[PDB]
């Protein structure tokens, strides 16, 4: 049929997606800036179609639901029809990619740890072997899903430990990660993906930093629903795109450029 | 039936055993590529033939004829069911075959005898007493040739017409080059074959610089592959079982 505005869900997410300071008299897409803002309209011009950035409505990426079986966040507007493309720091991974496709990745990532600077953590076998420093994940992601899954001794240890930690050590945003370990005096460390622990670390207050190796290696991809016709054109906007350089321009961009930690 | 699995003798991703002479089928070989082939074959649910690409090429396609070479052109003109090897994935060839998500991560990076005054790309292109260069056939030359990024642009301008030819038909030469050259000579090379050699004798050899772009190594099927789908997957999962990561550090394994 005729040309149709494609609905893109992402999600608020510094510094992929951020309100612009003058939102509250913008519409459209003009509310948002951020990398995956400019990523959209590049592969948008590439594939040439229209699209409108939706923010995804419970503000997840996306986890099945053990009992009912049910996508939440991101990936569930994707399965149920909701969004034709998500364009978002939306991991790579085994489950995922047997219910959505995904792009080659656009970005690099791995899990690893955040503490407030001076906490007396460089490891996750560092955090494993004591109990004074609570750490967690965020909620309906793929770094709490690692855990939950992990055989490896140190990882399962882990998990084992947050599952059942009180008060709960698993939070709902990224950014009440950042705040619990702002606010706990050295006590909370917080397991997240490098991309967002690099980001935080150019941050003012700049108190906080990325310790240890990262504990796997991953990628984000754009998504798209399982046998859509734009997954072909997308990825290879994202091929070209990287080739190009235009993929490091964009992160240098959000990340380094506009750091507020000195040079 | 059997798969016919294209690859390359590359180390550490595919070497002969010692003694092959006796072996036959695919236990003459061994390597990452080697265990990873095994290891995707038993996800998969498949019989393998591990075979030695003809051209002992990448692939790159002609510029005139339009023909592909390599491992690509294996793919591309049915001789293999698929490739498992350090086959980069880029724009060009995912035109015409397809690539699972990445197996392994690299860029492409500076290779130097140590001692030598090359702290990056930057560097070498305002230079002239140091030669460098790059393998022929493969996704690091059409990289140069391609780039309109004014460093790399300026290091394609020199390196295609310099004399002797800079460029190498084996990694092994681009290596052997950079130790006899006295310094006189780089190597544009992946970083992970970069980081294999920094750590065996002579140790005369070090990666120098950041890399100078990012991507990855992917199992090829030809396009419309009934592999494809399962390949990807069985990628997928090896990585979260953590079992890519420990094939790395098996033959990456620390002579320096
Ligand atoms: C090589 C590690 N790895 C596993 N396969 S993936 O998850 O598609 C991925 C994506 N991006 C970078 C790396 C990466
Ligand atoms: C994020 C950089 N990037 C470009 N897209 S790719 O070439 O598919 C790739 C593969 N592996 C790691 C990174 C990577
Ligand atoms: N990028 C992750 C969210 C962040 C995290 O889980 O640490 C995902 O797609 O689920
Ligand atoms: N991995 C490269 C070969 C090595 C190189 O080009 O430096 C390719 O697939 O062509
Ligand atoms: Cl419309
Ligand atoms: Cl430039």
């Amino acid at each position: 049929g005729a040309n149709k505005t494609v609905v893109v869900t992402t999600i608020l997410e510094s510094p992929y997606v951020m309100m612009k300071k003058n939102h509250e008299m913008l519409e459209g897409n003009e509310r948002y800036e951020g990398y995956c803002v400019d990523l959209a309209a590049e592969i948008a011009k590439h594939c040439g179609f229209k699209y409108k950035l939706t923010i995804v409505g419970d503000g997840k990426y996306g986890a099945r639901d053990a009992d009912t079986k049910i996508w939440n966040g991101m990936v569930g507007e994707l399965v149920y029809g909701k969004a034709d493309i998500a364009i978002a720091p939306l991991t790579i991974t085994y489950v995922r990619e047997e219910v959505i496709d995904f792009s080659k990745p656009f970005m690099s990532l791995g899990i690893s740890i955040m503490i407030k600077k001076g906490t007396p953590i460089e490891s996750a076998e560092d955090l494993s072997k004591q109990t004074e420093i609570a750490y967690g994940t965020l909620d309906s992601g793929s770094t709490k899903e690692f855990f939950r899954r992990s055989k490896i001794a140190v990882f399962d240890k882990m998990w084992t430990y947050m599952r059942s930690a009180e008060p709960s050590v698993f939070v709902r945003t990224t950014a009440e990660g950042v705040a619990r370990v702002r606010k706990s005096k050295g006590k909370y460390a917080y397991l997240l993906e490098s991309t967002m622990n690099e980001y935080i670390e150019q941050r003012k207050p700049c108190d906080t930093m990325k310790v240890g190796g990262n504990l796997d290696s991953k990628g984000y991809g754009i998504a798209t629903p399982k046998g859509s016709s734009l997954g072909n054109a997308v990825n290879l906007a994202v091929l070209k795109l990287s080739e190009q350089g235009l993929l490091d321009k964009l992160k240098n961009k959000w990340w380094y450029d506009k750091g507020e930690c000195g040079s």
